[PDB]
């Protein structure tokens, strides 16, 4: 059955405890706790807030990227590990959706990625980024069709998209061939975000949380080690956290450019039909000629068949 | 192979509850009830019978449509769905096929579509409206010719159209091709749907089951507005339900205008024969300087590959 | 091949007059010459500048736009015409590339189409939309995949689309195949086209000319019979006229709002290359996974194979 | 079919005119004439030797790489062009198989593809980078499984693979399946590239002709803005070409480091009779439990179906 | 669909002229024509007839076996092959079966593989050894389940196998799974007991024909290079060749020891109906408890999706 | 939870008492407890290094190699068996990870296997060679995917793989899709070892023990029973004990060569994320055309199901 649902929607505009997956992760902790008890059924997070965005990536050679990449691949989030058992028990306690972005690793390479939680605390699905940016390609490997889902549930159909992926038409196709009706627009804040975003909510006929990060100071301690690096990173500018409709306009505040805080607003997923009325791309609004094809057949470089674990033959069973 | 079965048939004229799924559901099955108990092997329903047809869509301006195609929207026809069932489960009672006509609701786009029920009580196919007619094309998509069957039954290769799409003649070919021998005609209630039948009738060597609704106070006052509206809206002609023989002749007795009935007719599929005898379009009648390209590939926007099913990670199993 | 010139473009923000196509071409060949006098080597029109938007379609119920829908259509566009050769001189007598959109007809059908011209008058190709928007699909059939050319000229590789088309993330998608570079982008006037355009000209590495019209006083005269027409009509909103440069900025002035001017720009092609490096969706910024199928065959509805004319026998030889 | 052919090949040690392609295809030109008059009759050049490879990516933030990525993306090499022309008759005029690293324009993106001509002049096929290094994804996408050829040919079974995709095992195995006889390892000259290549000889039982490149004082001062890159990247270390055979020991001159030269080598094919007799792992050298899946079908973005031209209506027509 | 012909068989014992495949092709059709223009509708040839059995493996250390492992090599029979043409022809030429074993090269390593031909001369089906022998391993690598053909033909269900293939109960029962009916066991020598062929007779309840091969002096020329190694291999066994019923007892006469010779038999298929009446260990003289997984998945290294062809743009192109 | 332990290594250089298991078993324990008691956390061996590598099967024919391979045969390992008892005691005694290669008894056949022994005594695990070398076919048989184990260890994720598995390709990925971080790999000293080990640390960011044997007297005067056979075995040249870190480069002093020794090393297995962040083959560093079937089911010959143990009726029970 087809429902519409109306909730409220917390888009989050913070700042990590830079490369630090603890402290990160208790951040996030609580902005769930704050969000959820201030009304909401959804928080969204920024891009690679746990531990953070590799902004270190963009302002020297790929050497001084190296080193930096080292502290990040320590501190990125496994499946299972002890910041997915947080955000789960933060999810259930708060009776709450969750989407966070995370660097994920998977055996030996990291891949950017946003983790999903319902109320119940189960971890429903993740997506991880299709093609990462200039820089964000020494770091994160890409994504695959496999994990670009669409949840069906209790509050509409939820889905999201990080960064750039906005702008690769192909991804809009493969959100809105399953009918994505609420979205979450993940930003690290230095890219433009208002353009992509709005423009992916008239386009897809989805309430749009863009949630983006802000520069904290102990960042610019941490990765600026020569003035000259310090001077280029403080040009870097700064990200927006907004609530679109599906008509592209905000339905909410944005929060104060380089402060902290959470935009809310009333997602009234009953507003998705009267812009299915003037145009659906993957359905009515279609022409023969032109068609995509999404392949959603996990690939991943060693297929396990049969897959069976080692039983040890014990110093007592020996002896 | 190549059978020529004798039965009843029912063609039904009547309305439904305009824009309320489950009342229009349950008068469909009553309906059935009535056409099956009178002896019928085929009852057939008028075009956009659930939940019915939009006729919001011919006396006001887009903006005007656009409140009512919200209510339309919310009352479409899923597959599967509830009111699938209840159509299936009359059919399977009943011991009879039913071809009913409805929006159907296929992402976040509405179809017209004509739907099958064999005596088992399957859903043997269903046939989308071609092209949307003048002012239906800002409610319908367009169908494609993977969704143009015939049914080879008990009681003979059954197959359909909706109102103008008699009057395509590359449609009659694609049915003609096919070999039809017993045809429904759904049409709306305000489109001369005589000629258009009997010729379909004529050139395809087809039994044609005419059906059509007729208006209700309960339409006119939910549609109408203004005064100058209702005056408008009180203008539209009457449709007709009858039973045409392979000749174009009627064979059952023309239902009285703007009144609830089912015409009865007994169809003999080894009449066709006689008539295959004069003309033959799709066979020996041809000539080898014309020719059809039917293009029975399905023409999704979106081409699902590989759909596969992923692993959700519950509360407990992380904790 | 893959050259990156410089050139002078120049959008045009105007109307045509309503629905009369000799005065609606006779401006069309004005404006021409005043922005080729202006150094412009590109110009650009609104969308079914020739001979006017179908306004009325959107204020009245289809039988009402009947009747205006006929005094289009006498005022359509052939190929070849009187106004295919009055454009072609002056883009010839100017030298300039025009693009330039309107109501064509072929055969039977009206299509909406944008004509494109070069220095020596040649009607190099013409893009039809590909899909009608809400009350256009009362006016005008849909194009085909063998309609969406990418021009290779002397100014860079040329295109364009139409109003909504830029929404349509598989329109972006075989644009951006054929490597576009300059993009005409026209737009009627009273849909949002600010996010579209400037979103295109990110996602597709373009530079964008919005071309949009505006509403005259002799049209609304012309299409607002009753009261509650003219108020109706007088709450639609007007569009913008400007150019954008491949990151989304503008590099013109806006055009004064309901005020009839031209907006000129430089276009460095160059300019290009330094955002290839970010994104290119076709190219290096993509995923196996997703895919897209570009048909290109004509599809009309009916092939005319070996055709040849009649046998004339004149009045003389018979005596 | 099974030939086992003997002649001379030739490794270059070279480098070209730094981002001008003109003269890296002429200064192309000459080594392949120097290199035939010695007998060889296979010439194998350095990684993306036209027209250099992008050292600048190394030893800056993107933003610096993006000013040189303007200059090598104007310089790229299509297919066809100039420089394919002038290899295709040097090829031609010098009788002999050439392998020649380049930077391949296709669309809007940029490649990292291995040439290949035969004799007679033709391009019998060429070979994408499956994957970029540590930097270089900042300017090459990737590449696909229909693009890894290996050249039954009159001097035996020709293939090559660049840099670290020789430290990819699919990608070995990939070659070994097709039997590969002589290779063609082409290094850019800053990894390490003996170890690589010879254990590429032992694993496939195939020549390796192993080719670096040198650096020139005209690139770095090309590329070295301030004194601290300049310093950081004088401590780049050198490659070397060497020629092994199906062992791994080296059967030709190692060319002195940082020196123009041409290493050359006896081949006799049928040596690689005496290794498959110790290893095949594609063959006799195998477990069923694991095996490789090779997908060879074509990964475009977009793939172009019933691709047609658009014809001109010439202005002495429409006069 | 069950058959029971009459029919003669021929088995043959002959040698090749050792590692050389033109004389030895042509050996083997002559071999053919005689045995056919003797009524013999089945022909069956040694194990590893062409060019020869590695006897030089089983006398030197495995360098001293290298050397002409290089000879067998040089000339294994390549599917397609100017050998397989020889041996089509004369199956077809003669409108007999035949079931020549050889040393099949596929890739870079070579098989051992009986080749099946129908009257027709079509390769109807190939055998690959499951598992080389003691000194085997070094020249031959193992076969699949995949390639353990029965060949449903007019002179009933045809099969073999190779000399220790009929000593593992595997392969017994995989045979005797797919209702083998006359059997071909190639031998080559110095292996051969009458056991293993009568035994096999006996519990798959077929016709056997045991065809074994014989010592020439320029084999013994050719490998023996020392006086010891002459002595030891003198002391090599000779095999035996005969036909065999379901019972076991031979048909025909035993061919003379080590000379050329041809035994003939009738082979009469319905005999094998009064053993099935005895024993069918896979039917009913089973048992539940005891199983066997036939897996007959093709299982090379490399699988090749999608294989294309390689594409050439040639010199006149480029020009 | 990931760790990035440091620990010493020791990797041994020695030989064993030829074909006497209990003298080889009491020379490993010495070695073990030398080893350990020099701070070293985990101890490799070389190759079939119980009771000795068959170097008789590469100086004879197969029929001098049987009897060798009786010895052999007598002397193999069984699990469990009294070796097993002490190197498990050893390995406990010294609080050691040991990697000890053997020959195993498995039924009635040898295998090639690693042993591998926690600090608890446990045999956590085996891996037998997937695949025999030349001569070494006649001596073991084959192994399987479920025998390829990578241990999760307090001293990081550990591996073994013998021999000629290094130039394997899909033994690297096999490894590599399981994290490998420390890896031993045992050679027998005749087989060229550097190379092969150096690409395996590289390939798969892997720190390498490469450990070798030497020969001795003993052996040579136990198999060398003519002149010819004994100067042909004294040309067989030295393999050589190292330990290499995950760029290739060597982290020990090479043991002298033809001697006794261990070669000890740092192990911060922290130092592989330098590694893993520019080459990952089965992570990021991947195309998705090329993938790879990892079938990790027992494949044993004949599976028993429900294995019982029978019942034993006493002889005074009886009477």
């Amino acid at each position: 059955t087809s429902i519409y649902p109306k909730f409220r929607a917390a888009a989050v505009q913070a700042a990590p405890i830079y490369l630090n997956l603890e402290a990160s992760v208790e951040k996030s902790c609580e902005l769930i706790d704050e969000a959820a008890s201030n009304g909401a059924k959804l928080v969204a997070f920024p891009e690679a807030f746990l531990p953070g965005y590799p902004w270190f990536a963009f302002i020297g050679h790929p050497e001084y990227t190296r080193k930096f990449y080292h502290e990040l691949y320590k501190n990125a989030v496994e499946i299972p590990s002890l910041a997915i058992q947080k955000i789960s028990e933060a999810a259930k306690r708060n009776e709450t959706y969750v989407c966070i972005s995370c660097s994920e690793k998977d055996g030996g390479s990291l891949y950017l990625a946003q983790l999903w939680f319902n109320p119940n605390g189960d971890l429903i699905g993740k997506h991880r980024k299709m093609r990462a940016s200039v820089a964000e390609r020494l770091i994160w490997g890409d994504g695959s069709g496999s994990m670009m889902p669409v949840f069906q549930t209790r509050i509409g159909n939820l889905g999201g998209l990080m960064c750039w992926e906005h702008q690769v038409p192909l991804d809009l196709m493969a959100m809105n061939a399953q009918n994505e009706q609420v979205h979450v627009a993940s930003w690290p804040g230095y890219f433009d975000d208002e353009i992509s975003s709005r423009y992916y909510a008239i386009a897809t006929q989805t309430f749009v949380l863009m949630t983006s990060s802000i520069y904290t100071e102990e960042m610019k301690e941490m990765i600026c080690l020569t003035q000259e690096q310090r001077d280029y990173f403080e040009t870097f500018k700064s990200g927006h956290t907004c609530i679109y409709g599906p008509d592209g306009e905000p339905i909410s505040d944005m929060v104060p450019a380089e402060t902290e805080g959470i935009a809310y607003a009333e997602i009234d997923v009953e507003r998705v039909i009267d812009y299915k009325y003037y145009i659906d791309p993957a359905g009515h609004y279609s022409n023969q000629s032109l068609s995509m094809n999404f392949n959603q057949q996990p690939t991943p470089v060693v297929k396990h068949l049969n897959h069976q674990k080692n039983e040890v033959f014990t110093y007592e069973d020996i002896q």
